[PDB]
C-alpha cells in the first residue's frame, strides 16, 4: 500500500524478495543503520518515493540486523540503495542521492 517494508529476519526478507521477482515489480532496497546521519537525512525521502511508486516495492534493511544480507550483497558504504528485478541486482545508488535515486526508479520501471 505504498509503504516501506522493514524486513528484520532473512525470511522477512526473503519472501518480500521472492514476491517482487514472482509479480515482475522492481524492489529497492535501502541499506541503512540508525547510527547513520546521511540514513537518517533519506529515509523519509524513500518513505515518499514508497508512497510515489506504489506499483514498486520498497524495503528497508538495517545492516546490523541482517549483517548476513548486507554482506551478500557488499553493502560498503550507508546508505546503499540496491535495485533488484527478476530476483537479480541491476542498479545501485552509493548515498543518500535523492534525485539520482528517483531518476533511477523512473528508468528501471519503465
Amino acid at each position: 500500500e505504498g509503504a516501506v517494508i522493514a524486513c528484520h529476519t532473512k525470511q522477512e526478507f526473503d519472501t518480500h524478495m521472492a514476491n517482487g521477482k514472482d509479480t515482475g515489480k522492481l524492489v529497492i532496497i535501502d541499506f541503512t543503520a540508525s547510527w547513520c546521519g546521511p540514513c537518517r537525512v533519506i529515509a523519509p525521502v524513500f518513505a515518499e518515493y514508497a508512497k510515489k511508486f506504489p506499483g514498486a516495492i520498497f524495503l528497508k534493511v538495517d545492516v546490523d540486523e541482517l549483517k548476513d544480507v548486507a554482506e551478500a550483497y557488499n553493502v560498503e558504504a550507508m546508505p546503499t540503495f540496491l535495485f533488484i528485478k527478476d530476483g537479480e541486482k541491476v542498479d545501485s545508488v552509493v548515498g543518500g542521492r535523492k534525485d539520482d535515486i528517483h531518476t533511477k526508479i523512473v528508468a528501471l520501471m519503465g
